[PDB]
Protein backbone atom coordinates (compact mmCIF):
# COMPACT_ATOMS: atom_id res chain seq x y z
CA UNK A 1 0.00 0.00 0.00
CA UNK A 2 3.13 2.53 -0.17
CA UNK A 3 4.29 1.98 -3.74
CA UNK A 4 7.17 4.71 -5.05
CA UNK A 5 7.96 5.29 -8.39
CA UNK A 6 11.41 6.40 -9.20
CA UNK A 7 12.74 8.13 -12.25
CA UNK A 8 15.51 10.15 -13.52
CA UNK A 9 13.32 12.79 -14.56
CA UNK A 10 10.42 14.39 -13.21
CA UNK A 11 9.13 14.35 -16.56
CA UNK A 12 8.80 10.95 -16.90
CA UNK A 13 6.87 10.44 -13.69
CA UNK A 14 4.57 13.34 -14.58
CA UNK A 15 3.74 12.31 -18.06
CA UNK A 16 3.95 8.71 -18.51
CA UNK A 17 3.66 7.05 -15.10
CA UNK A 18 0.58 9.22 -13.85
CA UNK A 19 -1.95 7.38 -14.55
CA UNK A 20 -1.25 4.38 -12.42
CA UNK A 21 -0.31 6.42 -9.53
CA UNK A 22 -3.88 8.03 -9.82
CA UNK A 23 -5.17 4.58 -10.13
CA UNK A 24 -3.34 3.73 -6.80
CA UNK A 25 -4.11 6.75 -5.11
CA UNK A 26 -7.98 6.48 -5.98
CA UNK A 27 -7.74 2.56 -4.66
CA UNK A 28 -6.22 4.21 -1.07
CA UNK A 29 -2.92 3.52 -1.84
CA UNK A 30 0.03 5.96 -0.50
CA UNK A 31 2.19 6.67 -3.47
CA UNK A 32 5.36 8.20 -4.19
CA UNK A 33 6.67 9.90 -6.36
CA UNK A 34 10.89 10.02 -6.49
CA UNK A 35 12.61 11.87 -8.92
CA UNK A 36 15.31 15.08 -8.67
CA UNK A 37 14.01 18.25 -8.31
CA UNK A 38 12.13 19.76 -11.68
CA UNK A 39 9.34 21.95 -13.68
CA UNK A 40 6.94 19.22 -12.33
CA UNK A 41 8.01 18.96 -8.81
CA UNK A 42 5.68 20.88 -7.15
CA UNK A 43 2.45 19.73 -9.57
CA UNK A 44 3.57 16.53 -8.66
CA UNK A 45 3.77 17.55 -5.00
CA UNK A 46 -0.58 18.07 -4.61
CA UNK A 47 -1.17 14.88 -6.43
CA UNK A 48 1.13 12.45 -4.79
CA UNK A 49 3.95 12.19 -2.16
CA UNK A 50 6.58 14.20 -3.99
CA UNK A 51 10.27 13.35 -3.01
CA UNK A 52 14.02 14.56 -4.26
CA UNK A 53 16.95 13.65 -4.24
CA UNK A 54 20.32 14.99 -5.90
CA UNK A 55 21.31 12.98 -8.96
CA UNK A 56 24.22 13.43 -11.76
CA UNK A 57 22.09 12.54 -14.63
CA UNK A 58 24.00 11.83 -17.26
CA UNK A 59 27.57 11.17 -15.30
CA UNK A 60 29.19 8.01 -15.47
CA UNK A 61 31.88 8.59 -12.73
CA UNK A 62 32.14 6.45 -10.42
CA UNK A 63 32.52 7.73 -7.19
CA UNK A 64 29.44 10.18 -8.31
CA UNK A 65 26.99 7.33 -9.26
CA UNK A 66 28.49 5.53 -6.28
CA UNK A 67 28.01 7.76 -3.58
CA UNK A 68 24.81 9.06 -5.52
CA UNK A 69 22.99 5.96 -4.94
CA UNK A 70 24.24 5.15 -1.43
CA UNK A 71 22.24 8.63 -0.54
CA UNK A 72 19.35 8.01 -2.68
CA UNK A 73 19.19 4.13 -1.20
CA UNK A 74 18.76 6.51 2.09
CA UNK A 75 15.87 8.59 0.78
CA UNK A 76 14.31 5.51 -0.40
CA UNK A 77 14.55 3.72 3.18
CA UNK A 78 13.57 6.81 4.90
CA UNK A 79 9.49 6.10 3.00
CA UNK A 80 8.82 2.41 4.04
CA UNK A 81 8.45 1.34 0.68
CA UNK A 82 6.37 -2.06 0.15
CA UNK A 83 7.12 -1.70 -4.01
CA UNK A 84 9.25 0.34 -6.02
CA UNK A 85 8.69 0.75 -9.52
CA UNK A 86 11.69 2.29 -11.72
CA UNK A 87 11.60 3.30 -14.95
CA UNK A 88 15.04 4.12 -17.80
CA UNK A 89 18.40 2.62 -17.12
CA UNK A 90 19.62 5.07 -14.45
CA UNK A 91 16.20 4.03 -11.91
CA UNK A 92 16.58 0.32 -13.56
CA UNK A 93 20.23 -0.24 -12.75
CA UNK A 94 21.09 1.76 -9.70
CA UNK A 95 17.40 2.24 -8.55
CA UNK A 96 17.43 -1.27 -8.18
CA UNK A 97 20.76 -1.56 -6.11
CA UNK A 98 19.66 1.30 -3.84
CA UNK A 99 16.41 -0.03 -3.56
CA UNK A 100 17.54 -3.68 -2.54
CA UNK A 101 19.93 -1.97 -0.05
CA UNK A 102 17.00 0.12 1.49
CA UNK A 103 14.96 -2.79 2.27
CA UNK A 104 12.32 -2.38 -0.54
CA UNK A 105 11.54 -6.48 -1.08
CA UNK A 106 9.89 -5.82 -4.56
CA UNK A 107 11.05 -3.67 -7.02
CA UNK A 108 9.17 -3.31 -10.79
CA UNK A 109 11.53 -2.48 -13.82
CA UNK A 110 10.57 -0.28 -16.90
CA UNK A 111 12.25 -0.17 -20.20
CA UNK A 112 10.71 2.49 -22.34
CA UNK A 113 13.65 3.07 -24.89
CA UNK A 114 17.29 1.85 -24.95
CA UNK A 115 18.86 4.92 -25.42
CA UNK A 116 21.56 7.17 -26.97
CA UNK A 117 23.93 4.06 -26.11
CA UNK A 118 22.63 2.12 -28.75
CA UNK A 119 22.19 4.73 -31.51
CA UNK A 120 26.14 5.92 -31.06
CA UNK A 121 28.41 3.29 -32.26
CA UNK A 122 31.93 4.52 -31.00
CA UNK A 123 34.21 2.55 -28.78
CA UNK A 124 34.06 4.43 -25.87
CA UNK A 125 30.14 4.18 -26.12
CA UNK A 126 30.33 0.54 -27.41
CA UNK A 127 32.37 -0.25 -23.91
CA UNK A 128 29.69 2.05 -21.62
CA UNK A 129 27.12 -0.26 -22.89
CA UNK A 130 28.59 -3.48 -22.36
CA UNK A 131 28.85 -2.90 -18.40
CA UNK A 132 25.46 -1.38 -18.86
CA UNK A 133 24.08 -4.64 -20.01
CA UNK A 134 26.57 -6.94 -17.39
CA UNK A 135 24.51 -4.33 -14.43
CA UNK A 136 21.25 -4.97 -15.90
CA UNK A 137 21.86 -8.92 -15.45
CA UNK A 138 22.44 -8.19 -11.88
CA UNK A 139 19.22 -5.67 -11.28
CA UNK A 140 16.58 -7.86 -13.35
CA UNK A 141 18.10 -10.42 -11.37
CA UNK A 142 17.18 -8.59 -7.96
CA UNK A 143 14.14 -7.21 -9.33
CA UNK A 144 10.80 -9.32 -9.53
CA UNK A 145 9.52 -8.30 -12.84
CA UNK A 146 10.57 -5.38 -15.86
CA UNK A 147 8.13 -4.11 -17.89
CA UNK A 148 8.44 -2.72 -22.04
CA UNK A 149 6.61 -0.56 -23.62
CA UNK A 150 7.27 -1.89 -26.80
CA UNK A 151 8.10 -5.68 -28.40
CA UNK A 152 11.96 -4.83 -29.66
CA UNK A 153 13.27 -3.50 -26.47
CA UNK A 154 12.25 -7.10 -25.07
CA UNK A 155 13.12 -9.27 -27.89
CA UNK A 156 16.56 -7.73 -27.56
CA UNK A 157 17.28 -7.89 -23.87
CA UNK A 158 15.98 -11.67 -23.95
CA UNK A 159 18.25 -12.09 -26.71
CA UNK A 160 20.96 -10.69 -24.97
CA UNK A 161 20.15 -13.11 -22.10
CA UNK A 162 20.17 -10.26 -19.63
CA UNK A 163 16.63 -11.15 -18.31
CA UNK A 164 14.40 -14.30 -18.03
CA UNK A 165 11.18 -14.20 -20.20
CA UNK A 166 9.59 -15.26 -17.14
CA UNK A 167 9.86 -11.52 -15.80
CA UNK A 168 9.35 -9.72 -19.06
CA UNK A 169 6.09 -8.32 -19.20
CA UNK A 170 4.88 -6.85 -22.29
CA UNK A 171 2.28 -3.64 -22.15
CA UNK A 172 2.36 -1.61 -24.94
CA UNK A 173 3.41 1.77 -24.75
CA UNK A 174 2.40 3.58 -21.38
CA UNK A 175 -1.15 5.42 -22.48
CA UNK A 176 -2.64 8.49 -23.33
CA UNK A 177 -5.55 9.87 -21.82
CA UNK A 178 -7.91 9.78 -24.76
CA UNK A 179 -10.55 11.75 -22.55
CA UNK A 180 -8.52 14.42 -22.35
CA UNK A 181 -6.84 14.09 -25.82
CA UNK A 182 -10.11 14.27 -27.19
CA UNK A 183 -10.73 16.08 -30.69
CA UNK A 184 -14.61 17.07 -29.89
CA UNK A 185 -13.69 18.92 -27.03
CA UNK A 186 -10.56 20.77 -27.78
CA UNK A 187 -10.07 24.07 -28.87
CA UNK A 188 -7.40 24.44 -31.47
CA UNK A 189 -4.30 26.92 -31.18
CA UNK A 190 -4.33 29.58 -33.42
CA UNK A 191 -1.17 29.04 -34.89
CA UNK A 192 -2.61 31.05 -38.47
CA UNK A 193 -3.82 29.56 -41.80
CA UNK A 194 -1.13 27.22 -42.70
CA UNK A 195 -0.54 23.47 -42.26
CA UNK A 196 1.02 22.97 -39.14
CA UNK A 197 4.06 20.73 -39.47
CA UNK A 198 4.65 19.82 -35.88
CA UNK A 199 7.14 17.90 -34.01
CA UNK A 200 7.43 17.39 -30.03
CA UNK A 201 10.10 16.57 -28.82
CA UNK A 202 12.91 17.53 -26.48
CA UNK A 203 15.74 18.97 -28.73
CA UNK A 204 18.21 15.97 -28.35
CA UNK A 205 19.91 16.22 -31.92
CA UNK A 206 19.51 12.03 -31.50
CA UNK A 207 15.35 13.21 -31.85
CA UNK A 208 15.89 14.08 -35.11
CA UNK A 209 16.10 17.61 -34.35
CA UNK A 210 18.13 18.34 -37.09
CA UNK A 211 16.19 16.36 -39.77
CA UNK A 212 13.14 18.04 -38.71
CA UNK A 213 14.93 21.95 -39.81
CA UNK A 214 16.86 20.60 -42.59
CA UNK A 215 13.59 19.01 -43.85
CA UNK A 216 11.54 22.46 -43.24
CA UNK A 217 14.39 24.23 -45.55
CA UNK A 218 13.44 21.78 -48.08
CA UNK A 219 9.92 22.15 -48.03
CA UNK A 220 10.43 26.18 -47.29
CA UNK A 221 6.11 26.43 -46.97
CA UNK A 222 5.76 24.52 -49.80
CA UNK A 223 1.63 23.93 -49.91
CA UNK A 224 1.17 26.45 -47.50
CA UNK A 225 3.04 24.71 -45.13
CA UNK A 226 5.02 25.34 -41.61
CA UNK A 227 6.85 23.47 -39.26
CA UNK A 228 6.38 24.22 -36.05
CA UNK A 229 8.58 22.47 -33.04
CA UNK A 230 7.57 22.36 -29.27
CA UNK A 231 9.94 21.36 -26.41
CA UNK A 232 12.95 22.94 -24.63
CA UNK A 233 16.42 23.00 -25.76
CA UNK A 234 19.48 23.27 -23.28
CA UNK A 235 23.09 25.03 -23.52
CA UNK A 236 26.41 24.19 -23.33
CA UNK A 237 25.06 19.79 -24.21
CA UNK A 238 26.71 18.18 -27.18
CA UNK A 239 23.69 16.12 -27.21
CA UNK A 240 20.87 18.93 -27.79
CA UNK A 241 20.23 21.48 -30.21
CA UNK A 242 20.83 25.40 -28.46
CA UNK A 243 18.06 27.95 -28.45
CA UNK A 244 19.88 29.84 -31.21
CA UNK A 245 19.76 26.72 -33.68
CA UNK A 246 15.91 26.31 -32.06
CA UNK A 247 15.01 29.86 -33.32
CA UNK A 248 17.04 30.13 -35.92
CA UNK A 249 16.06 28.03 -39.11
CA UNK A 250 12.54 27.97 -41.17
CA UNK A 251 11.08 26.34 -38.13
CA UNK A 252 8.67 28.61 -35.42
CA UNK A 253 9.67 27.35 -31.97
CA UNK A 254 7.25 27.71 -29.16
CA UNK A 255 9.55 26.21 -26.77
CA UNK A 256 7.94 24.00 -23.79
CA UNK A 257 4.11 24.29 -23.46
CA UNK A 258 1.08 22.81 -21.70
CA UNK A 259 -1.70 22.61 -24.36
CA UNK A 260 -0.94 20.10 -26.66
CA UNK A 261 -3.86 18.55 -27.13
CA UNK A 262 -4.78 22.31 -28.59
CA UNK A 263 -1.29 22.40 -30.27
CA UNK A 264 -2.22 18.96 -32.03
CA UNK A 265 -5.61 20.21 -33.08
CA UNK A 266 -4.24 23.22 -34.90
CA UNK A 267 -1.53 21.07 -36.63
CA UNK A 268 -1.62 19.38 -39.43
CA UNK A 269 0.66 16.62 -38.54
CA UNK A 270 2.92 15.36 -36.54
CA UNK A 271 6.79 14.23 -37.41
CA UNK A 272 8.76 12.41 -35.17
CA UNK A 273 12.23 11.57 -37.30
CA UNK A 274 13.70 9.86 -33.74
CA UNK A 275 17.23 7.81 -34.19
CA UNK A 276 15.09 5.55 -31.82
CA UNK A 277 12.02 5.63 -29.47
CA UNK A 278 10.20 2.78 -27.14
CA UNK A 279 6.69 3.87 -27.82
CA UNK A 280 6.63 7.59 -28.71
CA UNK A 281 3.68 9.19 -26.42
CA UNK A 282 3.73 12.26 -29.06
CA UNK A 283 3.08 9.58 -31.33
CA UNK A 284 -0.17 8.31 -29.14
CA UNK A 285 -1.22 12.01 -28.71
CA UNK A 286 -0.80 12.75 -32.74
CA UNK A 287 -2.89 9.51 -33.02
CA UNK A 288 -5.52 9.95 -30.12
CA UNK A 289 -5.98 13.96 -31.74
CA UNK A 290 -6.79 11.79 -34.71
CA UNK A 291 -3.73 13.48 -37.06
CA UNK A 292 -1.27 11.40 -39.15
CA UNK A 293 2.05 10.62 -38.05
CA UNK A 294 5.17 10.95 -40.19
CA UNK A 295 8.33 9.08 -38.45
CA UNK A 296 11.36 7.70 -38.29
CA UNK A 297 11.24 3.59 -39.64
CA UNK A 298 13.08 3.25 -36.37
CA UNK A 299 13.06 1.35 -32.86
CA UNK A 300 9.40 2.36 -31.17
CA UNK A 301 8.57 4.40 -33.97
CA UNK A 302 7.99 1.36 -35.88
CA UNK A 303 5.48 -0.08 -33.68
CA UNK A 304 3.63 2.84 -32.99
CA UNK A 305 2.97 4.08 -36.76
CA UNK A 306 2.29 1.60 -39.40
CA UNK A 307 3.34 2.49 -42.35
CA UNK A 308 0.17 3.39 -44.84
CA UNK A 309 -2.30 2.57 -41.34
CA UNK A 310 -1.79 5.41 -39.01
CA UNK A 311 1.13 7.39 -40.19
CA UNK A 312 4.50 6.87 -42.69
CA UNK A 313 7.61 5.81 -42.37
CA UNK A 314 10.75 7.38 -43.62
CA UNK A 315 14.11 7.12 -43.46
CA UNK A 316 16.31 7.97 -40.12
CA UNK A 317 18.85 10.62 -40.88
CA UNK A 318 17.40 11.64 -43.69
CA UNK A 319 16.13 14.72 -43.92
CA UNK A 320 15.07 14.62 -48.06
CA UNK A 321 12.55 11.62 -47.33
CA UNK A 322 11.23 13.09 -44.22
CA UNK A 323 10.09 15.56 -46.22
CA UNK A 324 9.18 13.89 -49.32
CA UNK A 325 6.50 11.77 -46.71
CA UNK A 326 5.58 15.48 -45.65
CA UNK A 327 4.84 16.64 -48.91
CA UNK A 328 3.06 13.45 -49.81
CA UNK A 329 0.40 14.11 -46.79
CA UNK A 330 0.28 17.78 -47.94
CA UNK A 331 -0.35 16.67 -51.67
CA UNK A 332 -2.75 14.43 -50.74
CA UNK A 333 -5.58 15.55 -47.78
CA UNK A 334 -7.80 12.84 -47.90
CA UNK A 335 -5.24 10.24 -47.52
CA UNK A 336 -3.60 12.51 -44.45
CA UNK A 337 -7.07 12.83 -42.95
CA UNK A 338 -7.69 8.84 -43.69
CA UNK A 339 -4.18 7.82 -41.47
CA UNK A 340 -5.23 9.93 -38.69
CA UNK A 341 -8.66 8.54 -38.42
CA UNK A 342 -7.29 5.16 -37.77
CA UNK A 343 -4.90 6.78 -35.59
CA UNK A 344 -7.95 7.62 -33.14
CA UNK A 345 -9.27 4.27 -33.60
CA UNK A 346 -6.26 2.60 -32.94
CA UNK A 347 -5.73 4.45 -29.42
CA UNK A 348 -8.82 4.34 -28.26
CA UNK A 349 -8.87 0.23 -28.51
CA UNK A 350 -5.50 -0.27 -27.21
CA UNK A 351 -3.73 2.68 -25.69
CA UNK A 352 -5.87 4.36 -23.31
CA UNK A 353 -4.05 5.09 -20.15
CA UNK A 354 -6.81 3.26 -18.23
CA UNK A 355 -6.75 0.23 -18.73
CA UNK A 356 -3.04 0.64 -19.07
CA UNK A 357 -2.58 1.78 -15.60
CA UNK A 358 -5.23 -1.55 -14.49
CA UNK A 359 -2.37 -3.93 -16.54
CA UNK A 360 0.51 -2.50 -13.80
CA UNK A 361 -1.70 -3.00 -11.01
CA UNK A 362 -2.63 -6.70 -12.11
CA UNK A 363 1.36 -7.16 -12.17
CA UNK A 364 1.71 -5.18 -8.58
CA UNK A 365 -1.21 -7.68 -7.26
CA UNK A 366 0.98 -10.47 -7.92
CA UNK A 367 3.44 -9.42 -4.62
CA UNK A 368 1.07 -7.07 -3.19
CA UNK A 369 -2.13 -6.45 -1.83
CA UNK A 370 -3.76 -3.61 -3.31
C1 LIG B 1 13.18 6.29 -25.89
C2 LIG B 1 12.91 7.74 -26.12
O1 LIG B 1 13.72 8.46 -26.72
N1 LIG B 1 11.72 8.16 -25.65
C3 LIG B 1 10.72 7.39 -24.98
C4 LIG B 1 10.43 8.07 -23.64
O2 LIG B 1 9.88 9.37 -23.77
P1 LIG B 1 10.71 10.78 -23.95
O3 LIG B 1 11.40 11.06 -22.66
O4 LIG B 1 11.49 10.70 -25.23
O5 LIG B 1 9.41 11.72 -24.13
P2 LIG B 1 8.40 11.68 -25.41
O6 LIG B 1 8.95 12.58 -26.48
O7 LIG B 1 7.95 10.30 -25.71
O8 LIG B 1 7.14 12.41 -24.68
C5 LIG B 1 7.21 13.75 -24.25
C6 LIG B 1 6.07 14.07 -23.30
O9 LIG B 1 6.19 15.42 -22.87
C7 LIG B 1 5.12 16.19 -23.33
N2 LIG B 1 5.64 17.51 -23.63
C8 LIG B 1 6.82 17.64 -24.31
C9 LIG B 1 7.35 18.83 -24.62
C10 LIG B 1 6.67 20.04 -24.26
O10 LIG B 1 7.04 21.17 -24.47
N3 LIG B 1 5.49 19.83 -23.59
C11 LIG B 1 4.93 18.63 -23.24
O11 LIG B 1 3.87 18.57 -22.65
C12 LIG B 1 4.58 15.43 -24.52
O12 LIG B 1 3.26 15.80 -24.75
C13 LIG B 1 4.75 13.97 -24.06
O13 LIG B 1 3.72 13.62 -23.20
O14 LIG B 1 9.48 7.32 -22.98
C14 LIG B 1 8.21 7.38 -23.61
C15 LIG B 1 7.19 6.75 -22.68
O15 LIG B 1 7.20 5.36 -22.87
C16 LIG B 1 8.26 6.72 -24.97
O16 LIG B 1 8.47 5.33 -24.93
C17 LIG B 1 9.41 7.35 -25.77
O17 LIG B 1 9.69 6.65 -26.95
Amino acid sequence: ARIGFLSHADMSIHFFRRPIMQALKDMGHEVFAIAPKGNFTDELAKSFHAVTYELDKASLNPLTVINNSKKLSQILGELNLDLLQTGAHKSNVFGTFAAKNAGIKYVINLVEGLGSFYIDDDIKTKAVRFVMESLYKISFAKADACVFVNNSDADYMISKNLIDKSKVYRIKSVGVDTAKFDPAITQAVDLGEKKVILMIAQAMWHKGVREFYEAAEILNGYKNCEFVFVGEGFAGNKSTADESFLKGGKVRYLGARNDIPQLLKASYLLALPSYKEGFPRTVLEAMSMAKAVVASDVTGCNEAVKDGYNGLLCKVKDANDLAGKIKILLDDEELCARLGANGRSWVVSEFDEKQIAKRYIEIYRKFIDV
